């Protein structure tokens, strides 16, 4: 924003759609097996055409229809909501109140200006290669919990072309979740609460939860690197003194005293460690330990949950393989093996692999987009081989 042309959009636009966005990967994705009837054609889509005009409760019949529909708008960018009770295309014709959001993914939306009040790097508009740490994290933290502490099997993640990571969870069982269940995930999920002008937003108990240790543990992989040597977050008085207003009064000015007398972040932070599990928890106590230095760990590298995002059934999220319009770049699934060399800042924009498409229009495998789209695939696989493997046990059950 701004690194090519915006009126060159509508034509690259035009040819990505007609040669380029993977509609085969897309269709299986979003007809789940093709099993439960009308589940694709009762999906929102939702279009945004030029000057931020969007279009509402779209549908298609099929594949084709999709195609045909997208390859005629051609879309600045593709919104995906819920599936509903009855096509989208036809709420108007509906009784009464019957129009109702059935089904969709939990969704996550982690957006870096959600981290603005603990990022000294690049800018609010900005990202750069000292704060993408934090999706890094956000990415290993979110996903080991939606694995390890749900049993969720199906978790796309998403680069969002610019300043965010989505996931999207999949799982058959998953995307009939009551709204109030999705809250519940959340909640538990949930560490840095929550306010404009609350300084401090972490508040840790005296008992450790396994969910608690095992985010914390994985901040810990990155905490040096991150917060001491790239943030560089206790530099100067200015700095430090945000840590600062989160530790108690009783010993703001014992750190301020040597936080002056050492050089580095990195030093500062050990002397902060020490002096924080020597805290005594007024009065009566005997009881120490690491819940300052986990509080501020927490505040400076846990990401923030909008409870809206992953509560709301009906809810619209930007579709992978859709473009950012502000960017030009693809947003593409991120493979998590690979979490911690996925690079925003090579993801292909629009311009450059309709470029390589015709540099001496065919197809997605010769340009930069194609590994992506085999991240997607492998994805889409593991959902072809748990609805088998569900269908098997299905027809066990059917023998007796
Ligand atoms: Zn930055």
């Amino acid at each position: 924003m701004e690194t090519f042309d915006p009126t060159e959009l509508p034509e690259l636009l035009k040819l990505y759609y007609r040669r380029l966005f993977p509609y085969s990967q897309y269709y299986r994705w979003l007809n789940y097996g093709g099993v439960i009837k009308n589940y694709f054609q009762h999906r929102e889509f939702s279009f945004t055409l030029k000057d931020d005009i969007y279009i509402r409760y779209q549908s298609f019949n099929n594949q084709s229809d999709l195609e045909k529909e997208m390859q005629k708008m051609n879309p600045y960018k593709i919104d995906i909501g819920a599936v509903y009770s009855h096509r989208p295309n036809q709420h108007n014709t509906v009784k009464l109140g019957a129009f109702q959001a059935q089904e969709k993914e939990l969704v996550f939306d982690i957006d870096m200006t959600d981290y603005d009040d603990v990022r000294r790097c690049c800018s609010s508009a900005d990202i750069c290669p000292k704060c993408w740490t934090l999706m890094t994290m956000a990415i290993r933290i979110i996903d080991r919990a939606l694995k390890e502490d749900f049993g969720f099997k199906h978790r796309l993640w998403v680069y969002s072309g610019r300043r965010g990571v989505h996931c999207w969870v999949c799982d058959e069982s998953v995307r009939k979740l009551s709204s109030a269940v999705r809250s519940g995930i959340v909640e538990y999920l949930s560490l840095v609460k929550g306010g404009q002008d609350v300084k401090k937003k972490v508040h840790l108990s005296e008992k450790i939860h396994p969910f608690i240790r095992k985010s914390i543990n994985i901040i810990k992989k990155y905490f040096e690197e991150y917060a001491l040597v790239n943030q560089d977050i206790l530099e100067n008085k200015e700095s430090w003194d945000k840590i600062l207003a989160l530790v108690p009064e009783t010993i703001h000015d014992e750190l301020q005293q040597s936080f002056q007398k050492s050089h580095n972040s990195l030093q500062r932070w050990e002397h902060l460690k020490k002096v924080a599990s020597r805290y005594q928890n007024n009065i009566k106590n005997d009881k120490y330990g690491p819940w300052l230095e986990w509080e501020i760990m927490l505040q400076y590298c846990f990401p923030r949950l909008d409870i809206n995002v992953s509560k709301g059934i009906n809810h619209l999220l930007k579709s992978p393989f859709s473009v950012h319009p502000k960017t030009g770049r693809i947003s593409v699934p991120i493979d998590l093996q690979k979490v911690d060399q996925f690079d925003p800042f090579t993801v292909p924009t629009i311009s450059f692999i309709c470029r390589e498409l015709d540099a001496i229009t065919r197809d997605y495998k010769k340009t930069s987009l194609a590994p992506y789209v085999k991240v997607f695939e492998h994805f889409l696989e593991n959902l072809d081989k748990s609805r088998k493997g569900e269908l098997l046990k299905k027809s066990d059950l059917q023998k007796d």
